[PDB]
């Protein structure tokens, strides 16, 4: 009944360094929101306006964009008319983020992952970055939506979203956890092949990522069942695993084994997960009743998507769940939401 | 001395078990017929030309209309649906290699015992509990030539149970589960199409594919101590031969990975030897193809969580490893042999 | 400025029989047009309402169906909302096609594709039959919609339409006979694999068609370049060709070399197309411009897309042209509108 | 009498060379010398486990920080991205492959001679054009010793300039083109990542990629009567190894498959025999890996229309096959060896 404004969150200035599977996948995911907090005004493409319009166009696994994608000029992209600035550094240091008032850098390259280097982009005028990745040092604080989002801080200027592979794993653990208690588990994910490993067998740090990734089943380790211990500490010391990369282009799915404190058989374990689907967790836990195979969950915006048929309890307390995920898509999802996380919680 | 055998099922394991028994040293098989519907074009061709195993150094020629030679040992090609019309008494046939997936229990596999044979070994898993089953490695002592249809199980408890067996000798398994991230075979579809299953129903080269797999319970077959034990699943994936079991166990005596893969070494140097491997470098799945063992355990990904949680990740080559032990399961049969 | 009614089209009752790769590729074609003459009202499959509705929503090739699939009783289907009776008898006379009143039946079989096979359906009911394919008898009429579709007659009762390739060819293959003229040609489609083939080395007459197909280049006859004069009869004993299969799941791509009558260059000969294109042939012949791969070209309504950057001419008048076509989207696409075709001319 | 060898590149070319060396009877080559910026546990492990050539049968070790042995035979590991900094005056070097992709032109070749060597065989097209080009079975015996650098072109023209060849002495060319459809390489990207060419920036398993070839116009380089005749164009689709190539050409004397099947079977019995192979067994890609020919003519494909468009299909294992002419051209730089 009073003289008012309507309220206004602010929409904070994202540029993407790193315009790679994650970073455009990142912006397909950021440009089908109906609302958002983002205003994404500039992407670090070292193939220029060419490439990044080409590549975020036309691709493989979504298939192709329906928006309208245009080059304006020499330095800038448009999406539906929407105009962003593409820019080509390989050094952080020298990218323009202080003449374009960045906000937040999304870190999609990989390389710069620990403080100093992510730390770059806010010597050169970003306020913050957010790594698509695990970070490589002990103190940037990680962060999955569904599970500990909610002890994210405007304070921390450096954060990460994790692994793919700790996103699907970390929401149901967490209910594992909550409902049954975990005592120990073992983990392997049935992953697909990612651009770190080589075509046919070539160079590699890691000899079994050198090896032909689409003829082959390609063992490799993964921090991402320790991981799950950054965001639910109870979890320390208690879970590890191994991954298994195998010649398919997108989608993965988890195999995880835990020995549980309260005794319980499938349904009852099942039952936890759909409580958690249909409430607390809605968007970021599914559970699927379907008999599906990995391509039906292409492009799916959970994070974990439990395979309700293929819950086993053996011996009364150990529990085998298993769980896909869109590990380009559904992770670029919880890339954009805890963007917008960073957002509803900016300092004034 | 020999025995004369018959393949029925000129399929991938028929294929592959003839190439097996052809690179022996020294056999006590005399392999002498061989049903295939596509008759002496197909048998000859497709065992010379092989997508995964390669070209067949072999000498395979066309003798006649009913019979190839493979460098000049002659096989007679026969082609019936129903094995009933097989002429296995004719051929003074002794056993019979069942490839086909489809004569798989006692009526079915009993068919070429009425059409003359004698034995009949069932390269699969039999649908009835009373046909025995046997895993080389573990259980082929409990053999007898009395049993008239025998089983050597699937390619997956063939690779399970030998190391399932060092586990519990020396651990000790409370319970445990499993799943084989496992090459596609021919009974998944290249397409989507129709399938009863209908998950294996989805295109084969384009997906990882869950389906059921009795191959935990089976190992109780062969190991009767773990009973009830385990349990498990498959995931299918776009590759066409080799796959690779990941177990699980809660075992009895608190352990370290060390100590785990040291049982695993004392089994493949000594009374699993041939059977068991373990492997030391960082390899990948065709590295294992047309490796002559069951089961080859990946040293560097064994791994033990909270003492008494052990992981333990095996590889096999399902065509041809597997077609070695049935290969050797036919040689038992031929070694106690006496009516 | 007179009392009258607003014109009827009738909507023909359509029954697919085969509810395979095409069989279901024409069920969502058909469903996304936003005008239909055809009443698509039974569909023939063995495995019952189980099979069909799950097949129909879960697709390794084109994706979840985004239309609500039901099962409404033991041998009802529904998509969003609209009923669909399920049959399942191997030999057509023995479907329900009198009591059902069907009109046509597309048969998608790959096995009723002669008269005495397809005309099993006419014992049984129906009034008329497109094959999905090539005919195997030389008095079954052949159409390629933007060829010779006018040339279809109510009074045909089985009819043909020809393969995806012979539609990939025949388009692009009757612009270059308008503008240049044909002496001969010959071409080799690069084609993805189909369900005819193996998926591991076995059974088939075809020896090379027995070999693992997503492991292997497949050389196999073809007779789509001699189908063209079904379609184009000046090109009758003209062209030949030959295919390799490859190991992808959908989408193919023609190479026509052919010897002109004109004197030509590249740039002209892509203008024909484009003139094409742009006009008679619009919908039908697409000429793409930027440099694209195979699985750009999924999903595609048109039955040829010219890739215009290999458009090559040698010695004045040796025509290479390079033409992308999925073989089984924009195949169901033409049956569709050949379909369409059929309502159309339907006699009173 | 023996040269001594270094390998620049122990890429897929520079590997299958070495093992296309090992397995010869009889050389003139001694390979004493590999640049691998892995150094020796990556040459090793590389050398010892391949996706396509399967596992080498050779023992493969480890000697010390800068050695790996081969059967016994000591092969020096260096590491260094600059040729000019390699040690080929110090080790003698008389030959490098050059099988980088990278130094395939006059100064960046010379880089190895500048270094001590006294030749280089570049494994690919050279990018200038005072580079001399040879291919096995067509012009080899052109090569002089006073050539410091050659090139030994591209996989595909290895397999077209002996049909084509064979194609103009009997029936003569007027004009032709040509398609490879060719299994990928390591220059395209795994999934859709950057690359200077759009297609080939797109994921190389799950497409059919064109991209432009310099094979149709590189036979003149090797046949000079074939100048201005050819053009053509690849398309990349989702093998690992083994290519075929499709080559339509307009000729002057009107002619019929069988004749030009002749054709070929007379090259391959005769001049071109070890070079050309024709094949009469309605065979699939994997069929040609490991085939030490350069061209694989699939007899029964050869098609003529309107009496002189004729259309020949050739299979080519463009790494092991193309690789065993890279052997025979160092062979010859061996034979032809003066100073
Ligand atoms: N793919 C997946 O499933 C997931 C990946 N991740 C993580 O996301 C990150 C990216 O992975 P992904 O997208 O798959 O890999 P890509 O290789 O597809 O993308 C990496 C991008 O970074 C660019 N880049 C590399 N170095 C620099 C630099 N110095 N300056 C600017 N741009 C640079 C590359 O371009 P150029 O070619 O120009 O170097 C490329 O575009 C990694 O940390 C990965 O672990 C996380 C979850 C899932
Ligand atoms: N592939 C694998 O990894 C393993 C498979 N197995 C088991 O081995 C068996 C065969 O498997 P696989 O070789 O992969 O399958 P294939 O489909 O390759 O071989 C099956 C063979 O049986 C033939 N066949 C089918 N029905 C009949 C019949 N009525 N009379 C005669 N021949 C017939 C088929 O020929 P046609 O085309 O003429 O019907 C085909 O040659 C199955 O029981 C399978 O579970 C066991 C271990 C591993
Ligand atoms: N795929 C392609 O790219 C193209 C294919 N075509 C043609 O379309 C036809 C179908 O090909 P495609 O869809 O790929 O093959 P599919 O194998 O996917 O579909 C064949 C369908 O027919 C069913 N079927 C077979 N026999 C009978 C029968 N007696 N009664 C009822 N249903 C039956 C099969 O079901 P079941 O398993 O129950 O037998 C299956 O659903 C073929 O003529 C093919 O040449 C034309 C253009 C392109
Ligand atoms: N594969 C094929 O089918 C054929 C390829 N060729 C030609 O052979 C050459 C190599 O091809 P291929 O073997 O496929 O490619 P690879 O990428 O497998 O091998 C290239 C090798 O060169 C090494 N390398 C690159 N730059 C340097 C450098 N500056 N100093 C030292 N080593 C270096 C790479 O190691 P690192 O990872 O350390 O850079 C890698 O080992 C190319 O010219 C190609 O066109 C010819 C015929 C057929």
């Amino acid at each position: 009944m009073h003289h008012h404004h309507h309220h206004m969150e602010k929409k904070i200035r994202v540029a993407i360094n790193g315009f790679g599977r994650i970073g455009r996948n990142f912006l397909r995911c950021w440009h089908g929101r109906q609302n958002t907090l983002l205003d994404v005004v500039a992407i670090n493409d070292s193939g220029g306006v060419k490439q990044a319009s080409h590549l975020l166009k036309y691709d493989s696994t979504l298939g192709t964009f329906a928006a309208d994608v245009k080059i304006v000029d020499d330095s800038h992209i448009s999406v539906d008319g929407k105009q962003i600035k593409i820019v080509s550094s390989r050094d952080p240091l020298q990218l323009p983020w202080k003449e374009m008032n960045i906000d937040l850098v999304i870190e999609g390259t990989g390389v710069f992952i620990d403080k100093v280097g992510a730390g770059k982009h806010i010597q050169a005028g970003a306020s913050k970055v957010l790594i698509t990745a695990p970070a490589k040092d002990k103190d940037i604080p990680t962060f999955v939506v569904g599970v500990n989002e909610g002890d994210y801080k405007h304070e921390y200027p450096i954060i990460s979203n994790a692994s793919c592979t700790t996103n699907c794993l970390a929401p149901f653990v967490k209910v594992l956890e909550q409902k049954f208690g975990i005592v120990k588990g073992t983990m392997t994910t049935t992953h697909s092949y990612t651009g770190d490993q080589r075509l046919l067998d070539a160079s590699h740090r890691d000899l079994r990522r050198a090896r032909a990734a689409a003829l082959n089943i390609v063992p490799t380790t993964t921090g991402a069942a320790k991981a799950v211990s950054l965001v639910l500490p109870s979890l320390k010391g208690k879970l590890n695993g191994i991954a298994l990369r195998v010649p398919t282009p997108t989608v993965s799915v988890v195999d995880l084994v835990v020995q549980v404190e309260k005794k319980t058989f499938a349904e009852e374990v099942n039952a936890a997960f759909r409580e958690a689907a249909n409430g607390p967790m809605k968007g970021v836990l599914h559970v699927e009743d379907a008999p599906l195979v990995s391509i039906d969950f292409k492009c799916t915006d959970q994070s974990t998507s439990i395979d309700a048929s293929l819950t086993m309890v053996m011996g009364d307390d150990m529990v085998k769940v298993v769980a896909w995920y869109d590990n380009e898509w559904g992770y670029s999802q919880r890339v954009v939401d805890l963007a917008e996380v960073t957002a509803k919680k900016w300092v004034a």
